[PDB]
């Protein structure tokens, strides 16, 4: 079996992290989108 | 033999639910009473 | 204006999708057409 | 500050699920106790 994608770069996404919004996001696109999911814009908490 | 969906939201049916930006699943109440955002996660809709 | 649901097999609109076992999304056509298993991924249907 | 997916079997965590044919994610423990198809819904593995 091969790893998830990411929603957003259509890369493998190891060990995704669960958001918000449910997308599913590499740690690329996650450590680079600030902050909010960057396909739909959920604000991420803290 | 199937049933629907459930809104994420309040639980109930949600029998034609709407694509949104976000991939959650919202009854059609739910979806008119949410304002500018999705009540679950906060995702705007689109303008 | 948001849309509905379009249908993993096809592509077509699926306005009202039913819950299925294994989670696809399939428009009403699809489903009648599938037999005893789901045309994605095979899953079975239940009885 | 994010936490892990879920597994939809036995509700603990699934770090990094892998790519099922069905939309299910698993444990990597769940995984290799399901044999040829999903615990869950028995789609075939390819
Ligand atoms: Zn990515
Ligand atoms: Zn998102
Ligand atoms: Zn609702
Ligand atoms: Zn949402
Ligand atoms: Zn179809
Ligand atoms: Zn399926
Ligand atoms: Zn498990
Ligand atoms: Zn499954």
């Amino acid at each position: 079996f091969q790893f998830l994608r990411c929603q957003q770069c259509q890369a493998e996404a190891k060990c995704p992290k669960l958001l918000p919004c449910l997308h599913t996001l590499c740690s690329g696109c996650l450590e680079a989108s600030g902050m909010q999911c960057p396909i739909c814009q959920a604000p991420w908490p803290l």
